[PDB]
């Protein structure tokens, strides 16, 4: 990984090789309301020369087919649900995987979060704290993107964490996210690191920079890591994502990572941090193909 | 630092050249509703025989005339509210003190925090910025025990702080506090730690372990910290800020930490962490006296 600015002979041998794309969406394909211009037509050729397109995206906020009417909305036709992996869905897999109870009653999660993130859990079969009894035993708090987390719902979780049987699991450690009038939302990492400091324990963490989204993709998919490109706008989240599962990394620079700080990471050779390649956004990538 | 039971001549002579001691409160002497049998009596000795007595406590709950409660409440005659000093007061003056607005306008400070806190700032002469105006810039955000601590005040001093002129202060980072149930609640540490992560930030912390406690202790006492006994429960917050500043530290058993945690810290040669002394309650040192 040597931050080199993806164009002419290269960028059609590395698009020409490439099996498939994996995208994270934020800053990416669109900032909120806006596509980025040409994602879509990027999208289309990749279909039309080859060419797998799976999403992989840090989001706890919304179910799945909610966020899917992003891509509609946006005007990214011809997709289909399950080329989309989200935070939400990736931790009710492995939540159902992981489940420390007796085989019934495997048994109850503690949610930090919100109606879409409590969807996917229960889609997933799984019991949730806040549901109607029929109080079982709380075996794992899930910390997501909860935008009326409370100190007494701190207070609570860490209860639920005095059995160190109990699963402390987050959907991400994403610590800020940006909006379209320049402000930021705190993220689920800034949420998992009261929760993890009041309760003296480390979360597992389910989504981006994680392998484990890896792992949930791959259970549905087919992907050669060597053969495929991972494509997000931030370092930490998206490009260590890319490293630790062995693909090809791009960054895009119409998001939250700068050129700058990539080329910083690479001085302190902190080669993890730094990009293969990257574009001044996702259009440049188009005319490889 | 090496953790040795402090008793007979030892104790006698340890005592005997102390001209103070300073005193955690909470774990040392009560154990909330409960004064440790022969505390007072230590406290009683103590001005018998020399010898200054102060109280050093994280709390950021209560301002000081209803933190003096406690001590009478709890047995503790014949003390004066100046000898007790808290995060609240001492983030008060360090804000009074830091401030970095033009001369008017200094301006106002974003409490996370509970109607205590406010009112020792306020007494501080500090403008607050839940408070009716005349809206001033907020120029610093500080984050003490907020019981009603929501994203939404975590979202709102991410805001102030995108200004990097602006202050990010914490009372303490104690990660969380026992209850006489066995139960513990979230501390500031937690919600410090929720804080710094969403904005990126690292906090000014005002309370132990940090050695501003001392400078703020100092202020009004003249304090030989060579002649100076540090008396905690727990080795992170008291024991450390003992050695920082250059204290005889005496760990108290009654509390929060273990005999164990402190010997593992001796064998790992981290001797900030490690007392000098140590004693099963603060009654066995009335005898040295
Ligand atoms: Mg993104
Ligand atoms: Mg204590």
């Amino acid at each position: 990984a040597r931050c080199e600015r993806l164009r002419g002979a290269a960028l059609r041998d590395v698009l020409g090789r490439a099996q498939g794309v994996l995208f994270d969406c934020d800053g990416v394909l669109w900032n909120g309301e806006r596509a980025v211009p040409g994602a879509p037509e990027l999208l289309e050729r990749l279909a039309r020369a080859g060419k797998a397109a799976l999403f992989v995206s840090n989001n706890s906020r919304r179910a799945r087919p909610e966020l899917a009417l992003r891509f509609a909305r946006l005007g990214f036709g011809g997709l289909r649900a399950e080329q989309l992996f989200s935070s939400a869905l990736c931790a009710a897999r492995l939540l159902r995987q992981r489940l420390p109870g007796p085989p019934d009653a495997p048994g109850a999660v503690f949610v930090l979060g919100g109606e879409g993130l409590r969807a996917e859990l229960r889609a997933a079969g799984l019991r949730l704290a806040g549901d109607p009894s029929a109080a079982p035993r709380v075996r794992a708090v899930l910390v997501g993107y909860d935008e009326h987390f409370s100190f007494a719902k701190l207070r609570e979780a860490c209860a639920h964490l005095r059995d160190p049987e109990c699963l402390l699991v987050a959907t991400d450690r994403d610590p800020w996210h940006p909006l379209s009038d320049g402000s930021r939302t705190p993220g689920t990492g800034s949420l998992a690191a009261a929760v993890e400091t009041a309760s003296g324990r480390q979360a597992l963490v389910v989504g981006k920079p994680s392998p484990y989204m890896f792992e949930c993709i791959t259970e549905n998919f087919s992907i050669d890591p060597a053969r495929t490109l991972m494509v997000g706008d931030r370092l930490e989240t998206d490009i260590l994502f890319g490293h630790r599962c062995g693909m090809t990394t791009v960054l895009t620079l119409t998001g939250v990572s700068r050129l700058e700080e990539a080329q910083a990471y690479l001085a302190a050779g902190q080669h993890d941090l730094v990009p293969h390649y990257y574009v001044e956004s996702i259009a440049d990538l188009t005319e490889g193909l």
